[PDB]
DNA sequence: CGAACCTGGTCTTGACTCCATTGCCGGATTTGTATTAGACTGGCAGGGTTGCCCCGAAGCGGGCG
């Protein structure tokens, strides 16, 4: 994004390869937050029973699961499920 | 016989009062958003009941290419 405006005609393979990491980064993304979902799943289940319906819960813990993939940290050495839900 | 008078109003001038009406200003309360690092990973859940009728769809016996 910075060398597309004003930047630079890349060489081929770095601009090959740029677009290979950008959509990398990506999936993933996707297989990331398509593994956590039944972690989503296990804690909405208890809020239930009062009020909102179980699949809008369901939804709502997704959303929340997008913040926490966004801003987990990997140097911090703790587990992806001991950060997510305090999100979720 | 005229004449004051006395009193309906008709109206104005000038001072006074008084309360809306914004306007800041300082602070109070109200409301919205961000962030919490050990590990945690696929629901509880509640019932099955009539009678009659119409009609549309699934499936099976039965011949056929």
């Amino acid at each position: 994004t910075e060398l597309s405006e004003r930047g630079e005609k890349l060489p081929a393979a770095q601009r090959r390869d740029m677009m290979w990491i950008c959509r990398d980064g990506d999936r993933a993304k996707n297989h990331l937050l398509e593994a956590n979902l039944r972690l989503v799943v296990s804690l909405a289940k208890r809020y239930t029973g009062r009020g909102m319906a179980f699949l809008d819960l369901i939804q709502e813990g997704n959303l929340g699961l997008i913040r926490a993939v966004e801003k987990f940290d990997y140097t911090k050495g703790y587990k992806f499920s001991t950060y997510a839900t305090w999100w979720i």
